[PDB]
């Protein structure tokens, strides 16, 4: 009477890169 | 009476790039 | 009595790459 | 010589939401 | 010389509801 | 010399519903 | 001579609900 | 008895490019 | 010779409320 | 010759609410 | 009677890169 | 009458790299 379950989740909402605002330059 | 169940899910709304608000420059 | 389910889902409502809002530049 | 300029932006790549990634459940 | 320049952006790319990966259920 | 610009965008690329990837049920 | 330049940004990324990962249950 | 169960699903509302909203520029 | 830059950034990659990882339940 | 400047950010990557790892409960 | 249970997650809304808020520069 | 469960959660809501809030330069 073997039973295996696997239930297995991964990457959900997240940011290892840049989130960025405003960005903003030159002469005024 | 083998038995065996593999439930898996993978990126679901993650962001590992970049989301920039605005961007401006230039001569004013 | 051999039994064998596999439920998998990728990629749903991801973003690694860049959603930018506004891009503004030029002498004004 | 009156110059105004006004940049705005607003609601860029956000989640106040919910982003799950797996639901299972019932007798096996 | 009056002079205005208005630039304006909303609602892009946000998620402030569910994004769900898999769903599963009942007996097996 | 009066002089005025307007620039406005909404709504582009944006969920605030839901994605969902797969959903199974029942007797097996 | 008068120059006046507003730059605002809002809701970039951000998320102040619930990312859940994998939820399970039921008798097995 | 045999009995196997594949379900499968992949890229649904996901979006590793990128969604741009305003862009302007020029001498004004 | 009057001159005022106003900049201003809110709510960037936030998180006032329940990142989950797991939840599981039952009798097994 | 008045000059004003103005820079303001708030609520950057900031957590006052829960990140929870792992839940499980139940007869075993 | 053998019996086997496995239940796994990973990456849910983790930043181990750079949320910016805002970026300003050059002659005014 | 083995059994086993296993339960592993890792990388929930953390930031091993910088959140930055504002950044600033140049002459004025």
């Amino acid at each position: 009477h073997h039973q295996k379950l696997v239930f297995f989740a991964e990457d959900v909402g997240s940011n290892k890169g840049a989130i960025i605002g405003l960005m903003v330059g030159g002469v005024v």
